[PDB]
């Protein structure tokens, strides 16, 4: 739900 890495699982990141 962040930025950092591809997603986690909604938005455009994971951390």
């Amino acid at each position: 739900l962040v930025a950092i890495v591809q997603a986690d699982w909604n938005a455009p990141g994971w951390f």
